[PDB]
């Protein structure tokens, strides 16, 4: 249906992973922190080609923001 390269696949189950840890979404900080992103800018840059896919919608705004939608 909506296929997901192999580095945007990691930051969705980082997204998954919290939530059923915690109940709650991660921050964009802990997205480049634990999974070993060198600049912020691009696990923020995976997380956008995630949205413009139809996964996920970024709550922009809200730190821990991130609502789980599709896979497929």
């Amino acid at each position: 249906m909506k296929a997901l390269t192999a580095r945007q696949q990691e930051v969705f189950d980082l997204i998954r992973d919290h939530i059923s840890q915690t109940g709650m979404p991660p921050t964009r900080a802990e997205i480049a922190q634990r999974l070993g992103f060198r600049s912020p800018n691009a696990a923020e840059e995976h997380l956008k080609a995630l949205a413009r896919k139809g996964v996920i919608e970024i709550v922009s705004g809200a730190s821990r923001g991130i609502r789980l939608l599709q896979e497929e």
